[PDB]
């Protein structure tokens, strides 16, 4: 229906496997009389001939599907489809495996976004295990792998070639109601910028010099986000981490942030009544560990922005709130 | 000095940059005429040849290394260097590159712990990248990739065959003095047990019945770890979100953590005048989130234990710190 799979060897089975597993349904375009039998397991419809066939493609539906997933193993081949499916069914979004850089850098100019070197990430997890066994720590070991990953993707990206900032950190921006409607009223404002982390970072592994960079351009910056657990997102948590570094944010020679603001922007399912609770009730207090975060750096922190009782909450007041955090920014943006 | 690579293509050369990038001297067995300027340039000591020959196995110093990496693609060849130096070399440990779940389930038989099938990470990466170009959130998609992984690595793993509960978050266990003495003290204790999360989970992939069947077990929840900005590490507070869940921990039915205790156990750099800062300073609020998580779930919440000024800390004063938590908790299993 919207997903085509050409290739049915390892790669595309497992690519194939976990798209099944969210409940996508596709068809699969695949010439190997040995893969007849993990075909008719799979049970998805089967177009058994050679991909780069214009009538197996729109008898595969190409006209009409959404995501062409090209995992052709052999590099000649895969980009005749490539360019095939380019020149015939132009809303047919190629997912394209490639072998190697050469690969890789061909596909880039036929205008894949993203080619996916086939043994690359494995190399990359191999070392992590020898950085292990070496006695490092996985997750010191990971990062590493993670810091070399951007290294290399932007090492081949040119091979191929060859003030208000929104820090929002909700882990679902898709399935965000209170959040959503905030967000759609901020960007009617200008010298907004938005930076979504859990779309940016979905593998938790943050680009502080580009977190860094965008920092230094804003005037006011805002942490957005749901609450969870009378605090703020693993992901945000992790930003503020890497990114409040010594020497820039703090320490000798920190001063990167001094003189810039931060406001707090929560949404609560709760109402105010909800955090008279334990030894220091009351919602003000939650904000104690931003606060001291954001002052130690040498923010100026702002009464927060919080709406409250998402749970019970009307549309009529889900638009309000929206509009009045909307209110808090430009009276920000007025006053400097 | 301290490792070995085999095969130095694709794959192998994306793992030897990168332990590269870590410091570690290598050297490596390859036979392709094609690599040997690569490896010129990179300044590599190579012995040329069959990596299945003893002889050179030997002059590559394999008697002494710590670490074989097996890159070689053939899977016979690979086989055939795995139970060579298997055989040979006892204190080897090998990490190996496998083909395909075949290979994979050999190398398990030959003691490979965690064959890493080359192009399985690289096909989930694709399955994502298609998963979002359908509309799903980069993190929601990450997400179900990790619930595949672990289900896929469970039944490859079928094939191939074929009380104190100390929740520890220390970001780099390895590193660590304040806590890693506490656990060293915590240890001599009986019924103890130390789960730690970023061993568990360098990639922040929790298994939430792992955890959970872990929690069953405990009267004594224990939330270990140094204080990073007047809060938790982001992967405790992931564990949080992803374990207390909805009809286990809270909502209706949620009584599985009911007439447990929790206690924090915290260490921090700073002593208490370092929490002289906001609108409400002193260490103790700084425990709120973390109270209201407990009471929320029908946690028993006791003093915190924490060991303050590890920045400026004598030796004496870490060793009688360590020794307080361990009497904490025997004290808490004397009165239960
Ligand atoms: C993991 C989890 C933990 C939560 N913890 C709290 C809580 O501490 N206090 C509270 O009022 N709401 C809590 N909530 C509710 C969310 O804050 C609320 O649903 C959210 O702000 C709604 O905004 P949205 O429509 O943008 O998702 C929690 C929700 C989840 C999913
Ligand atoms: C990211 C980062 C943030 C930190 N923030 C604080 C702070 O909030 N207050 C404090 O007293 N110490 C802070 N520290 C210092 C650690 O708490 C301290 O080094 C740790 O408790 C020592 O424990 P260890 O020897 O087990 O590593 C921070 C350290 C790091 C790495
Ligand atoms: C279990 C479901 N199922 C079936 O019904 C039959 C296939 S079998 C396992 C598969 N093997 C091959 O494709 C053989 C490749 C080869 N011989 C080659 O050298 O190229 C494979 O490894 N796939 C990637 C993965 O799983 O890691 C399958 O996936
Ligand atoms: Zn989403
Ligand atoms: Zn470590």
């Amino acid at each position: 229906m919207r997903v085509i799979i050409a290739g049915f060897g390892r790669f595309g089975q497992i690519t194939g496997r976990l798209l099944l597993s969210s409940g996508v349904k596709m068809v699969v375009l695949d010439h190997d009389p040995d893969h007849i039998e993990t075909l008719r397991k799979f049970g998805m419809k089967v177009f058994y001939g050679d991909a780069t066939r214009m009538d197996l493609l729109e008898s595969a539906g190409a006209a009409k599907a959404e995501v062409l997933i090209n995992a052709i193993d052999d590099p000649q081949t895969n980009l005749q489809l490539t360019e095939m499916v380019k020149e015939h069914f132009p809303h047919l979004q190629i997912i394209a495996r490639a072998r190697d850089v050469d690969h890789y850098i061909r596909l880039r100019q036929a205008g894949v976004e993203k080619p996916e070197r086939e043994t690359f990430e494995g190399a990359l997890k191999t070392g992590r295990l020898a950085l292990e066994s070496l006695g490092l720590g996985p997750y010191e070991a990971r990062e590493r792998a993670d810091v070399f990953r951007r290294f290399n993707i932007q090492m081949v990206e040119e091979m191929a070639m060859v003030m208000i900032l929104i820090i929002y950190a909700h882990p679902y921006p898709h399935h965000s109601h209170a959040n959503k409607r905030m967000l759609e009223q901020a960007r009617t404002l200008e010298g907004v910028e938005i930076r979504s982390l859990y779309q940016l970072y979905p593998d938790f592994n943050i680009d502080i010099a580009a977190e860094q960079e965008a920092l230094s351009r804003a005037d006011l910056i805002v942490w957005q986000h749901p609450m969870q657990w009378y605090s703020i997102p693993p992901l945000l948590k992790l930003w503020i981490d890497k990114v409040f570094s010594h020497g820039w944010a703090y320490g000798h020679g920190g001063t990167a942030l001094h003189g810039k603001h931060l406001l707090w922007a929560v949404t609560t399912g709760g109402g105010e009544s909800h955090f008279e609770i334990g030894a220091h009730p009351g919602f003000d207090v939650l904000s104690q560990p931003l606060q001291a975060t954001a002052i130690y750096c040498g923010l100026n922190w702002l009464p927060p922005f919080a709406m409250h009782c998402t749970f019970i909450c009307d549309d009529e007041t889900l638009e309000g709130q929206a509009r009045h955090y909307k209110q808090r920014l430009l009276e920000w943006q007025e006053a400097h």
